[PDB]
């Protein structure tokens, strides 16, 4: 919730946390990647190197 004084926020987002009068919270950074599926996968039991 923002602190009473003032509901104030930036319609992009922001990457510094000091600016021009206050200090804000940092931002969580993107989540990026990428997933592979297939049958080679289905592995029950033993030693299993990839």
């Amino acid at each position: 919730d923002f602190p009473k004084g003032s509901e104030k926020w930036w319609p992009f987002g922001y990457t510094k946390i000091c600016n021009a009068s206050t200090v804000l919270p940092a931002l969580p950074k993107a989540r990026l990647g990428c997933s592979i599926s297939s049958k080679l996968l289905k592995l029950s039991e033993g030693t299993r190197d990839i």
